[PDB]
Parts: structure tokens; sequence; C-alpha cells
């Protein structure tokens, strides 16, 4: 039922079904290995990924936001960067986990 | 409120958008969203719910976005880009668009 931005992926409604196939196009998402894509927020290390996701206030606070109002459709666009905390004892594990999921689709069979 | 990682911060009247997220401005990775009133008020802005409806859930942030990782002299950064489609068949559509435009780059019109 829900607008795309408010969906929560799970094993019953997975990342592909919720957000489309992972791929190279500007309008496709590129994040997730095979296990994350199948499990969504059921994934065993989801809480470690979700720690980087913005609050509603931070999404509107930190990002560069645009509006593309066209004859074909309107899109709110967003871009930004979130600094990892070097001095967090889990930093090395975070780097590893993010490395596993970013562009992982490139290697799928 | 200020204890939290930046991306989990919640701006309010007591801890405002400038305080939590820095001054609005034109540079990449500097925020550009908010007029004087939203800036002061954060999530106490009367019309915050009509804005927040466009913010993504954590699953959708990682599901919809293009994500990168960049290692620079300033540290390690998780970068992101994406776009959320408005429902142009919703009777509230033009209201929504007016509300978003009112805040996008508002900072250009004041010191």
């Amino acid at each position: 039922k829900k607008p795309r931005q408010k969906r929560t992926a799970t094993k019953a409604y997975n990342v592909t079904q919720a957000f489309g196939r992972r791929g190279p196009e500007q309008t496709q998402g590129n994040f997730g290995d095979q296990e994350l894509i199948r499990q969504g927020t059921d994934y065993k290390h989801w809480p470690q990924i979700a720690q980087f996701a913005p609050s509603a206030s931070a999404f509107f606070g930190m990002s560069r936001i645009g509006m593309e109002v066209t004859p074909s459709g309107t899109w709110l666009t967003y871009t930004g960067a979130i600094k990892l905390d070097d001095k967090d004892p889990n930093f090395k594990d975070q780097v590893i986990l993010l490395n596993k999921h970013i562009d992982a689709y490139k290697t799928f069979p």
C-alpha cells in the first residue's frame, strides 16, 4: 500500500519487491548483498546498517534537497554525506560491513 | 540532543536546525533546506508533518539511494544520492510542492 519512501523491507516483502532490483542506473539503488536483499530489515546486521540512516529532521537538515517539477512527474531529490566516527571501537567492523553491501550486485551470479 | 550522532539528531526549538546541522548554504554536503521559521523551530514547525511525510524510513534510505564510501583527509564518509517521487494525482500535490519550494534554498534571501 505505502509510498515507496515509507516502506520497510523484510523477508515477506524484500528489498527487490519494495525498492526495485539493484543496478547501475541513476534511479536504481546499489546497496545490498544477496542476504540483505532477501531479508531486508530481518537481516542479522540490520541494526548496524540502520545506525547510519538519517532521522526525518537530519534528512531535511543535512542533505542538499531539490525539486524537479516536470511535465512527466515531480521528484524530490537529495544528496549528502555522513561522517563515520573513526574513534568508535566498532569503526573497522562498520567499514567491513559497508564494503560488503555497496555495489555488491556487480558480483551476483 | 547534541550527544547523538549528527544523522540521528532531532532539531526542535531548543536545539535548532543551525545548531544541529549547521548553517544553510550552497556548498556540496552543506544543507540547503529551510526558511527562517523552519530553521528556528525544527520539528516544532507547525507544518513539519507535511514535510516529514517525504523523509525515508531506514530501509528505504538504504533501499532507494545510491550509496558510496569515500576516504579523505577529513575521515571516512558514507555518501548518498536519490530521488523520491511525489504523487501528482494527490489533491494535496500543489500544496506539497509549494511547501517544499518555500524551504529549498530559502537561505539565499536572508543573511
